[PDB]
């Protein structure tokens, strides 16, 4: 690799690792926020769009109730969420802005981005041209290149976590599977189309399984479907693991090539998992007319804007039901959540 990518990985490396050592904790609270929509929900949390009193600015916030992570196991992921997204920096990644806890909730207040998922624009256009899907893909492949470097592992990318920004480029949002890894690590999480064999077949699995779900992401993109679907989830884990997928005839050769060694089942194999890692994808001939340089610069005028209004503008989210926000009188969890 050139030097000069070195370098930057390094010095990449040394700013995560001194905020990863030191982590921010409690630097805003609820009253400082006015609530104006719900944009999410989760059976554990909600993001909400909030606007803080004082400078008028546009957050996304999301909530998640203490009680409902330890009940549903997550509190390790819960606390990896909020460490590794209060020390990350990179062009393609959310970021956080503040974070707290109070009673009953932890909070985390990250930029919001008004655009919308991707998974709502590709359902809208039905599929992307491959120009479209490969500058959004390149944009991924540089962020998880940041991410391995520092020995983080992603975990769940697909299409709803992708947010697309004013400029047309992605911000990832959601790291809560994300995880900081030196070797394997074992649990079952991520999104069950989105899942590398080796995780459905309870391995100790490493960074190849972000470059499998790639794979997905790009045939899905492209496509307007994930290559593995299915009414019951045992049914989609079957046809991941059976080694066969099936692509349209539009695709270009170049990019069924791609993804055959993207969706390798045999991780040893797998692009990204190679001796030469990310070089194997960057250097793929799908690829060949990526300025990965003015990818990162953002450059690259993007294949379409989203509409929207203002930073204040909601329409690009779907309504939910506008349920409250409670704060307990008492202290719930308080031990498991110390560190957040
Ligand atoms: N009650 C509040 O201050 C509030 C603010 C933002 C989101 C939810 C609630
Ligand atoms: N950062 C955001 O704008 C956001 C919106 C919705 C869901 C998650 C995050």
């Amino acid at each position: 690799e050139q030097e000069s990518v070195k370098e930057f990985l390094a010095k990449a490396k040394e700013e995560f690792l001194k905020k990863w050592e030191s982590p921010s904790q409690n630097t805003a609270q609820l009253d400082h926020f006015d609530r104006i929509k719900t944009l999410g929900t989760g059976s554990f949390g909600r993001v909400m769009l909030v606007k803080h009193k004082e400078t008028g600015n546009h957050y996304a916030m999301k909530i998640l109730d203490k009680q409902k992570v330890v009940k549903l196991k997550q509190i390790e992921h819960t606390l990896n969420e909020k460490r590794i997204l209060q020390a990350v920096n990179f062009p393609f990644l959310v970021k956080l802005e503040f974070s707290f806890k109070d009673n009953s909730n932890l909070y985390m207040v990250m930029e919001y981005v008004p655009g919308g998922e991707m998974f709502s624009h590709l359902r809208r256009i039905g599929r992307f041209s491959e120009p479209h899907a490969r500058f959004y893909a390149a944009q991924i492949v540089l962020t998880f290149e940041y991410l391995h470097s520092l020995d983080l592992i992603y975990r769940d990318l697909k299409p709803e976590n992708l947010l697309i920004d004013q400029q047309g480029y992605i911000q990832v949002t959601d790291f809560g599977f994300a995880k900081r890894v030196k070797g394997r690590t074992w649990t079952l999480c991520g999104t069950p189309e989105y899942l590398a064999p080796e995780i459905i077949l309870s391995k100790g699995y490493n960074k190849a399984v972000d470059w499998w779900a790639l794979g997905v992401l790009i045939y899905e993109m492209a496509a307007g479907y994930p290559p593995f679907f299915a009414d019951q989830p045992i049914q989609i884990y079957e046809k991941i693991v059976s080694g066969k997928v099936r692509f349209p005839s539009h695709f270009s050769s170049d990019l069924k090539d791609l993804l055959r060694n993207l969706l390798q089942v045999d991780l040893t194999k797998r692009f990204g998992n190679l001796k030469n890692g990310v070089n194997d994808i960057k250097n793929h001939k799908w690829f060949a007319t990526t300025d990965w340089i003015a990818i990162y610069q953002r450059k690259v005028e993007a294949p379409f804007i989203p509409k929207f209004k203002g930073p204040g503008d909601t329409s690009n989210f779907d309504d939910y039901e506008e349920e409250e926000i409670r704060v307990s009188i008492n202290e719930k969890c308080g031990k498991e959540f110390t560190e957040f």
